[PDB]
């Protein structure tokens, strides 16, 4: 096609199925490397399942976002504010829950549209700073977002099955 221009969307219940679908698909890719697939799949089927990102498509405290490139699905993302961060960081805070971009569109810039949607986002909300747990060994992701001035301030366990992994909590204020 000849549309080179990312586009953003937000999820609605029409888009379960494909919502599913990428969000599996992401989190295989990212933490396959250096996780069991045992492990990998019991966190899936929890936290994955269709009845449950039904309900957080309902909470409208969080919103889901789809970007695409020339039309197709190329990443997702996840922010929650008030009582739907996953940590009660307060009134003055925004997650970025997921951030996700697909294999076959990495390192071509999908990533920093979706963070810079999503601190547009919590301007606009408002917010004061932006915060988001990152695993200890995914140091792309980190490197990523210390480049948007995160920084790491405190850690968070991350249970994979019966392995607890450690996420860093990395913050940006503004």
């Amino acid at each position: 096609g000849h549309m080179m221009e990312l586009s953003i969307k937000r999820c609605d219940i029409n888009d379960l199925d494909q919502l599913v679908d990428i969000a599996i698909e992401t989190f295989v890719d990212t933490f396959l490397p250096n996780n069991k697939q045992k492990d990998i799949d019991q966190y899936v089927i929890n936290a994955f399942k269709s009845s449950k990102l039904m309900d957080e498509l309902h909470n409208p405290e969080s919103q889901f976002f789809f970007i695409y490139s020339d039309e197709e699905l190329a990443g997702y993302l996840k922010v929650n504010v008030g009582t739907a961060q996953t940590e009660d960081m307060g009134p003055d805070s925004f997650e970025v829950q997921r951030i996700y971009v697909r294999q076959k569109f990495k390192r071509t810039g999908v990533g920093t549209e979706l963070m810079t949607r999503a601190i547009q986002l919590a301007k606009r909300a408002k917010k004061k700073q932006v915060w988001l747990g990152v695993w200890e060994k995914n140091v792309n992701a980190q490197k990523f977002y210390e480049k948007f001035g995160f920084i790491k301030t405190g850690s968070h366990k991350f249970l994979m099955g019966s392995t607890p992994n450690h996420d860093w909590i990395m913050t940006k204020q503004l």
